[PDB]
């Protein structure tokens, strides 16, 4: 299962842990204990604001964005990552451009059009430089100091359900910037499949954001 | 793989995530080479590169007395849920220190002796509990009375580095030794599911003293 | 700040880092700025809490201790996001000190034997266990075994050292009808040296994002 | 407070403490329903607990740093998910012209084809040039978090740092450390001579049995 996003990025499942009976398992496991009295009690847990029982379920991704996104990203503390290192590796020739659109809603001094090339125009000299300090001896991870934040880089990301949904929470919503909401856009997708049940009491009784509910 | 633990006790694999090689894809952060990857796993353990370890998570079911489970849940970097001493009716299960386990100190009554003293408080306060509920008292109040060793049961799930910290401090001889033979029944399950990972932490990182000296 | 609760429990304020001006400072280094005046800054909070922005009072920094029952001590150590050193059975000879409920405590709930009584019977119960768990010592058997025998209303103790975004949680959760009282009871202490020492913070809190009950009916 | 400043334009400084060395006294002597006592039993015991790897008790030491640094030395700490963080916005707030311009020593051991006084040169170009389009694009109408995208990662950015002592000492066992990247190391040897300057014992007792790394 994968997902484009943006201009060259992506989400794709790795690994997962468990379903929404995973959560149900875990939690009935409290009062010393059927497909319709299990799905309800996801819907009391979510609910109720009994979320302990999600942390059962696990995710593994694989995901490749531009740096700025994975910023904002890697400030989710209860997760763990493993990302890409440019002080060990060569980085690719990889840059997010935003599309025409982006500037949509905005008036702009000049056509978006413009705004594509300027952005494209810096990644070009910074990467040649970044290419030139290389080859010149400077080592790598002095080198790609010149590198702009719009570099895509990629990381392994595990998360359980219940960091996911806060994770959603924040993201999948208006607030966040529009690039990361696309990804969390993908996030609940997947988590959607993957856990039916979880997802549906999640976005009636506790998804605080505004997009999944319009998209 | 269910393994039994203490007289009434166990550990048993609910659920697992990935293997050797979840850590070794985290790591280079790809998608093979048995020896390579291999190699890898023991780089990584050598040099405390831990975070990759993180991408391997574990989901156990156990059942232990509550003195147990109290040491266990001190360990913040996993996930629990246990059985509710207010929300559900207790069963009289409770731990009873084998005649064995006092072998070795100097005590003045026999073991049977303790055995039986043990026992009794253990019957005492047990009829005592059913006796307030059936007289109206409320459950989260009537079991107070209860001892330490009376059983509970819980979900655990933990990725590979936490259990490793886990090991590094229960699988030792400080530990308790009723937490340290729930800690080798952990030690086994993991060597099974992973067992480059606990080969290397072995003989890399693992601080403890008993896992080297025992088997599994 | 030492208040006493139930029979013979306690929570005391050790130390504290910061103030409501420690999330003020946090949070304006998002625009690129620092403090201003006591109004801008109060309204600051407020604002912060009103909408969802948490992270700038993790920054404040609290350390209790605390003595309590050891079932309400296993409720309270389930708040991961804090810090913990307890009073150790296998390492000290645990004093004669057990929650005993009042006769109050039953008062809502049809019993059939007196509240007198049931309070008789858990003495009894505190009284011989307590007494097996000296002898199995005196008889040459190792604390950390001879413990096991005593009953989940003894008392214990513990630091705890937790930022006032974790402590939040815990009051949303333990300050609310649906925890058990005696649990409610040590929540509603930590509140109160929550609210004395982070007065907008707190204020702010409960108009916002508190999601228990109690808090808003009870005083402080 | 304290103030130490780092490369060219950055900066660590102290904003709070909470505790200091007894701190971690009191809390550990707890378990022997003890407190504090003379200074020559309670120095001895932080040795003991780090000795031993009894970290908990160092977690009720606390601080608060206000650090100035590049982008990509922000990246690799932020990493150290056990803190607490909060960090000037480029959505936010138009970014100032701060960038880490490296001095000629850095290149110090490599010998390169151009002359080190050439690399800050073509270094300080390509910042001035993506400065330009952030501008460009700002005035032009284009959102800020869109126009911050062209800024290179030797952009110097601010936050405020919460951590306690246990996360602190990982902090150091990994970033005070010739394998860390040499301008992170530069902070953390501020981080170390700040929590030396509050934690005179715990900091000495980690040196001598705990500390990992290879430069304090
Ligand atoms: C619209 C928007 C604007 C933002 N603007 C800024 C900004 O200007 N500056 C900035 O620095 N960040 C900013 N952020 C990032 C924000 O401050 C959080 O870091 C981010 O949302 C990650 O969330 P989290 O802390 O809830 O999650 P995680 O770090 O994954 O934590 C999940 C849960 O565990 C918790 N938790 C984890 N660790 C601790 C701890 N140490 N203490 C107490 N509770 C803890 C909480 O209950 C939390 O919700 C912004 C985020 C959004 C969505
Ligand atoms: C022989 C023995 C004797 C003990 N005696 C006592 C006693 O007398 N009193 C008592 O209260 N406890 C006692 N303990 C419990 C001990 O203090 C720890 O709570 C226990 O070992 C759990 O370990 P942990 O903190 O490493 O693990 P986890 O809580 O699972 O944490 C794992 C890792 O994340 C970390 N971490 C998690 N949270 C934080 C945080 N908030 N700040 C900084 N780092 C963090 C560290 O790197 C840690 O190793 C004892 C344990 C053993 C094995
Ligand atoms: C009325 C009531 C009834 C309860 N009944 C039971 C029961 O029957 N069985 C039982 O076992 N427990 C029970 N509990 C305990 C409950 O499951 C939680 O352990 C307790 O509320 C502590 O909350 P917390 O997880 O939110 O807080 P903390 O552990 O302090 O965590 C704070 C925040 O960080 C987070 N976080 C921390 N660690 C993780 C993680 N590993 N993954 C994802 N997010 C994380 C979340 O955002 C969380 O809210 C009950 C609690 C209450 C209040
Ligand atoms: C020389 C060097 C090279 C590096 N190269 C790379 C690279 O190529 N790619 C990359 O992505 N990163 C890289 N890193 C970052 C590294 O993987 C860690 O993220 C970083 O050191 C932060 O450490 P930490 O996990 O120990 O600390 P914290 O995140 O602050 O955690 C402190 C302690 O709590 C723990 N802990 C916290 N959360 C969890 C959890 N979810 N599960 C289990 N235990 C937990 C452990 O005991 C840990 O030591 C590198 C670091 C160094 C020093
Ligand atoms: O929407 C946001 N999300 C986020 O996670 N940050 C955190 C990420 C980074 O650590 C720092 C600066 O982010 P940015 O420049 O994207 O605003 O604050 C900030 C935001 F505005
Ligand atoms: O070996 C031990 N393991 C442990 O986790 N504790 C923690 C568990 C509990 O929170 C408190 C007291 O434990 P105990 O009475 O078993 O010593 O300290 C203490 C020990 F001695
Ligand atoms: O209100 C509660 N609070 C709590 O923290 N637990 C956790 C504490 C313990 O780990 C286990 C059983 O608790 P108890 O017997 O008190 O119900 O679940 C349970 C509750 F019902
Ligand atoms: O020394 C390092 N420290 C660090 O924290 N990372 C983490 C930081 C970032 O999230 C990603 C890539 O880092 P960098 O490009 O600096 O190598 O891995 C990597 C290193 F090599």
């Amino acid at each position: 299962m994968k997902i484009d996003i943006l201009d060259k990025g992506f989400v794709e499942l790795v690994d997962v842990m468990g379903n929404d009976l995973s959560a149900v398992r875990a939690a009935r496991v409290s009062f010393d204990m059927d497909e319709e009295r299990d799905r309800h009690l996801i819907e009391y847990l979510m609910k109720h604001g009994h979320e302990t029982p999600f942390e059962h379920i696990v995710f593994t991704f694989h995901v490749k964005a531009p740096i700025f996104v994975a910023r904002q990203w890697f400030r989710h503390r209860i997760a763990s990552y493993n990302e890409l290192s440019g002080r060990y590796s060569k980085l690719s020739y990889e840059f997010y451009i935003p599309s025409p659109e982006r500037l949509e809603g905005y008036k702009t001094t000049i056509p978006p059009e413009r705004v594509t090339e300027k952005i494209s125009e810096i990644v070009d000299k910074a990467y040649r430089t970044y290419l030139e300090l290389i080859e010149s001896g400077v080592p790598r991870e002095v080198a790609r100091i010149v590198l702009p934040l719009n570099l895509y880089t990629r990381f392994f990301w595990t998360v359980n359900a219940r960091s996911l949904m806060n994770f959603l929470n924040l993201r999948a919503d208006s607030h966040a910037q529009w690039e990361i909401q696309q990804y969390a856009l993908a996030i609940a997708r997947i988590f959607k499949e993957k856990c039916p049940w979880t997802f549906e009491a999640f976005l009636k009784y506790a998804y605080k954001g505004d997009i999944l509910k319009e998209v």
